[PDB]
């Protein structure tokens, strides 16, 4: 009673697994068999062999007969099985098989080529005396034959909801239909498939006049049908198992074989596909996969898997029982609405319509409805995306920044807040920020608007519209924001908010990460976002609070008029003269910064006065001054990245490697997001109180939404001088009891500072120790403690614990930690693939010499910088980065998660610098060296600093999909040990894939960090350590650091054309990097003429129509304003 040993089946998708859930169950080993793009598919997993068949195309693998009977021969496999679609029904195939000895469970080819041709088909079911043709329902019968003349009529369904005729719900039994006819379509199947000596499954489709009582011949598929489900489920067999039993020859005693139905039952196919714009295939990772488990879905899909739009788009197929029609119909609604799947579009809200309607309750159901069904989306389009528009909601992503992950939301959290409560909404609504020019939407349906934030003229079908006040919007709507003039960024808010996934608990949008919003980015033309009517909706946004309300105009914000504006900052954490001089905080404070071209939601770049630095370098840290043991950063920060500054944003770094000078009050960094290149800003001094009475008044302004309640700026809320940032320093006591520093970062933190500036792992456990002094107590009003190298930061609500308070707390926990030199901690250590020196890491410091500064002592190659300041051979730097063993000591240097670690060999700490000023591009995986701290990118595309070494596997899982046993996406935590070994470039890229895929193993290993253990290694090696930390530096490294510390030099300052040119001119401001097309190249519409570097982009400014280039104007480092004119076609 095992038909076969092993079977395999010549398919993909959703088929291939279910054919191996039956195969498995009957303890039939299976066999799958993929193209290139389905390597990582569920029916390649499930499946206890499998053969690779090589290439992409259907034709190419799939439905290649010679490369499948080469698989079944390859894997010993008695059978094989086709499924529907492909060698299905084809006739060569199913005689191939015969004439190699591989038993096809399906019919035989004479019966498919007889049932192939239309009218063959025709005598066939004359001869068995089938009725045929001489508003129209499609109802098929299901038959099994076993091949020797017996047949058998399983059921029937009506498959007449179809579009364009393709198929989308199917149920059973079919509804209005009479016994006297259904019990003769029965008959009428069993003799064809009697007369043809049918085997296997195949299907008898019918036409149906369901008024005149009369059916049709149609055609026979010669094969199992998609639909096949519904008809498992109201008889209880499984069709599969039947065709493996009748293939071979063990067939059920068809006379003796009772078929009961039971219920009703019905079918959604649910496809990647956009309802919207014609059904168009939507291809993607998905990134949330979540089914009724009640229900029966047939599906190969899951969170993580690729979606792509080669083969048929379909996602799974959606299977309900009930006990008649009315159950099944209300089931299949609560199935649909309990579908969540997001990453590509689905047509699960055309099926939840449609499976919703008064027709297919009613049963007005035919061949003919879908083609002329009112579907109509709750939600709107995107005619035009604007230049960066994203979902964004408030306060953001909030509860990770010790890991790196910013919060996001709003760049200006002013105007957002504005925007939404000025249409009533919950704030946690979610709206769309605006940046530089907005979107054109059309509007499927009905609702309320705003728009707030930036001077920007809007559109309602062409009427201007008011900003800050409720717009009412039709359906047919076009609603469209220009170009922002005053200002940088407006917002968009919608009545009840957008539907959006949550990641993390928020619905924000972090581009860099491919995380939250509208899919991981910014809107594109084409995209369709949802909306939450109450009355047409299944949603868990947040209904809204409050009738709609122009907003009071004294609650709206202060713009600057004149490209200039005074910003508060607390000072600190690093503006003390242990630091910088004197006269440069003085400097800082009164001469004014302009905007630089590379800004954006990471962090704002400015330009104005040089340092003067109190320190010579910044020793095993880096050298350049600003350089310090990497910390955690506040909100608002200003941070020093070499001699310049950057303004630290919602989608902005978090641990990193440079002093911070001030920190821009929560309330002030609004006027941040509101930047635009070539402002000018002076930061004004602000008391811890004064910054926090600028905070409250936004959110009585927001909550009561009543005039007179904002406070803004003003002389008399200015400090005379910038204060001293060190709040306390506590006394060094002991060896594992430093000195602590404590210094004010920013309105919500106080930074804690162990030790000299000097490393010691003692100080880490340290860190570890205080955190727990703090959970312990349970103190109110803390919010987040953030590790660094020796430091914490520690974020707290001002509403429940004041500055002053959170210090003392502070100083007198940090009494009560105690402990000895012989600490442990679990510690995981990671054994990490890296490719030295590859070409992307390599890419990324050649994009650096050609975009910000060419020339540095660390250029043109970051490693023989390493080797050179440390006398070494730049192989000897390729051993350290294979032999060491890399203590994490935080998380977010720099993003998702990214470690700063340091080697554990204290032999393995060179001597080094971060960037000057940093870079604005980094690529996934990279290796870096800062000083002599170790970091991976786990972001792509991110600022970074460290000297680039090579490149491994990212240390963040977006969707926890890797094989790993790791419970969050940081694979990383403090006091791990990641070693790493050599790969090749292109054996990384393997790996790379795979493990995106979650195909790769990381090796990963439990264990136990002992410090008694540690510092008796240190002992058996003190020689040696202290011979290598003497010789050290010199006359040589202090070169360099002189060297290091050269600010780069001040960005560059900024006739007749043939009669009917294209002139080009660039929408932003930059710095020209390299030109695409030579002159006289000819260039269609579309292709890329020139590339600028704006906004720490690499932005194409291309051909408008097609021609040849006749001038390009400008050349490597040249500046381009905005408007200007940067090529010519001819
Ligand atoms: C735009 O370039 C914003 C950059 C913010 C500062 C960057 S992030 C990575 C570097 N490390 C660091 O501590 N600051 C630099
Ligand atoms: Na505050």
């Amino acid at each position: 009673k095992k038909p076969f040993e092993t079977v395999l089946i010549a398919n993909r998708g959703e088929i291939a697994v279910r054919i191996m859930k039956t195969l498995k169950r009957m303890g039939i080993k299976s066999v799958a068999v993929y193209s290139d793009p389905d390597k990582y598919s569920q029916h390649v997993t499930d499946a206890d062999f499998s053969v690779a068949l090589h290439g992409r195309t259907a034709a190419e693998t799939y439905l290649d007969i010679d490369k499948i009977i080469n698989a079944a021969k390859k894997t010993g496999a008695q059978a094989i099985i086709p499924g529907y679609g492909f060698l299905s029904e084809n006739a060569d195939f199913s005689d191939r098989c015969s004439q190699e000895n591989i038993v096809f469970v399906g019919p035989s080819g004479d019966a498919i080529r007889k049932l192939g041709l239309k009218h063959s088909a025709r005598e066939i079911a004359e001869r068995a005396k089938v009725p045929l043709v001489p508003n129209a329902r499609h109802v098929e019968i299901q038959m099994m034959g076993d091949g020797f003349g017996k047949a058998i009529a399983i059921g029937e369904r009506d498959c007449s909801l179809q579009r364009r005729n393709q198929k989308v719900i199917e149920e059973t039994p079919a509804p209005n239909l009479p016994e006297a006819t259904r019990a003769k379509m029965r008959a009428a199947s069993e003799r064809l498939g009697s007369l043809l000596k049918y085997k296997c499954a195949g299907t008898v489709e019918f036409i149906y006049d369901e008024q005149r009582d009369e059916f049709y011949f149609l055609e026979v598929n010669a094969r199992l049908q998609v639909e096949h489900p519904i008809t498992e489920m109201v008889t209880g067999l499984d069709l599969v198992e039947w065709m493996l039993r009748i293939a071979a020859n063990d067939s059920p005693d068809f006379d003796n074989t009772k078929i009961e139905v039971s219920g009703a039952s019905i079918e959604a196919r649910l496809y990647a596909e956009n309802p919207v714009k014609d059904f168009r295939p939507s291809p993607g990772q998905l990134t949330s996969v979540s089914f009724p488990s009640w229900a029966r879905v047939d599906t190969w899909v899951k969170k993580g898997t690729n979606v792509s739009a080669e083969y048929d788009p379909t996602l799974a197929k959606i299977i309900v029982h009930g006990k008649d029609r009315n159950d099944a119909i209300m089931k299949l609604n609560q199935a649909l609405n309990e579908t969540a799947v997001y990453g590509c579009i689905t047509n699960i809200d055309y099926l939840r319509s449609i499976a919703s309607s008064k027709m297919f309750k009613e049963a007005k159901v035919a061949t003919k409805v879908l083609d002329s069904f009112d579907y109509k989306p709750c939600a709107f389009e995107v005619l035009a995306p604007g230049a960066n528009t994203s979902v964004q909601d408030y306060p953001g992503r909030t509860g990770y920044w010790r890991i790196g992950v910013p919060p996001s939301g709003p760049m200006d959290s002013y105007s957002f807040r504005l925007a939404n409560r000025v249409v009533g909404n919950n704030s946690k609504s979610p709206a769309l920020e605006i940046t530089l020019n907005g979107p054109k939407l059309l509007f499927h349906t009905e609702t309320v608007i705003a728009v707030s934030g930036g001077t920007v003229s809007c559109t309602l079908n062409d009427a201007q519209i008011a900003q800050n006040e409720p717009i009412e919007v039709k359906r047919g709507d076009i609603l469209s924001v220009g170009k922002v003039t005053v200002g940088c960024r407006a917002y968009l808010s919608i009545r009840g908010g957008i539907d959006v996934p949550e990641y993390l608990g928020s619905r924000s949008t972090f581009a860099m990460g491919n995380m939250g919003g509208y899919n991981g980015r910014i809107l594109k033309l084409g995209d369709v976002l949802f909306l939450n009517q109450p009355e047409l909706s299944v949603s868990s946004l947040p209904a809204p609070d409050f009738e709609p309300q122009a907003a009071p105009k004294s609650l709206l914000p202060t713009l600057s008029t004149n490209k200039d504006w005074k910003i508060g900052v607390t000072c600190g954490p690093h503006g003390s003269i242990d630091l910088f001089k004197e006269e440069y905080i003085e400097q800082f404070f009164n001469d004014k910064w302009k905007v630089h071209y590379n800004s954006n939601r990471f962090g704002v770049r400015l330009i104005g006065p040089k340092p003067k630095w109190a320190r010579s370098d910044g020793g095993e840290a880096g050298l350049h001054p600003s350089n310090a043991h990497d910390y955690v950063y506040s909100l608002g920060a200003i941070n020093f990245t070499g001699d310049e500054p950057v303004i630290i944003t919602c989608d902005g770094p978090s641990l990193g490697g440079f002093v911070c000078q001030a920190v821009v009050a929560e309330a002030e960094l609004w006027k941040v997001g509101q930047l635009t290149p070539g402002d000018t800003i002076q930061f004004v001094p602000l008391s811890y109180g004064v910054a926090r009475q600028l905070k409250e008044s936004q959110d009585k302004s927001i909550d009561n939404f009543e005039e007179g309640s904002l406070l803004e700026l003003s002389d008399d809320k200015i400090l005379p001088k910038y204060e001293n940032p060190i709040l306390a320093v506590l006394p060094k006591k002991s060896d594992l009891s430093p000195k602590v520093t404590y210094r004010q970062a920013g309105d919500r933190y106080i930074l804690v500072e162990y030790g000299e500036l000097e490393f010691d792992l003692n100080i880490c456990y340290r860190i570890n120790r205080l955190i727990h002094q703090v959970e312990r107590h349970q103190t109110v009003g803390i919010v987040e403690m953030s590790q660094g190298v020796r430091s914490v930061l520690i974020e707290f609500d001002g509403s429940k614990i004041n500055q002053k308070a959170l210090l003392k707390c502070l100083i007198a926990y940090e009494s009560e930690i105690q402990f000895d030199k012989n600490w442990n901690v679990k510690s995981k250590i990671f054994k990490l693939p890296m490719a030295f020196e590859d070409s992307k890491t390599l890419d990324c410091v050649t994009r650096y010499r050609e975009t910000i500064r060419s020339e540095a002592p660390w250029l043109p190659n970051n490693v023989d910088f390493i080797a050179d300041v440390n006398d070494i051979d730049r192989n000897d730097v390729k051993n350290m980065l294979y032999s060491a063993k890399f203590m994490v000591l935080g998380l977010g240097d720099v993003f998702l998660g990214s470690p700063c670690a340091v080697p554990l060999d204290p032999r393995h700490r060179y001597l080094g610098t971060k960037y000057n000023p940093s870079r604005t591009y980094t690529a996934r995986g990279v290796v870096g060296i800062g000083g002599m701290y170790m970091c991976i990118y786990n972001a792509e595309g991110s600022p970074g600093g460290y000297q680039l070494v090579g490149r491994t596997i990212t240390a963040w899982d977006k969707l926890v999909i890797g094989d790993h046993p790791i419970d969050h996406p940081w694979l990383l935590t403090p006091f791990d040990q990641v070693e790493f070994y050599p790969v090749t470039e292109e054996e990384l890229e393997v790996i790379i894939e795979d493990n995106d895929n979650g195909k790769f193993k990381i090796d990963v290993e439990e264990s136990i960090f002992d410090h008694k253990e540690y510092l008796a290694w240190i002992n058996e090696n003190i020689d040696s350590i202290v011979a290598f930390q003497e010789a050290q530096g010199g006359e040589k490294a202090d070169e360099f650091a002189r060297l290091i510390q050269v600010a780069n030099a001040e960005l560059k300052k900024s006739e007749e054309y043939p009669d009917d040119a294209e002139l080009l001119y660039s929408e932003y401001t930059g710095r020209f990097w390299k030109p695409v097309a030579a002159v006289g190249d000819h260039v269609e519409a579309g292709d890329g003429v020139i590339i600028i570097e704006a906004m720490k982009t690499e932005m194409v400014v291309g051909a408008t129509k097609s021609g040849k280039v006749y001038k390009i104007l400008h050349k490597n480092g040249d500046m381009v304003e905005a408007g200007d004119l940067v090529a010519v076609i001819v």
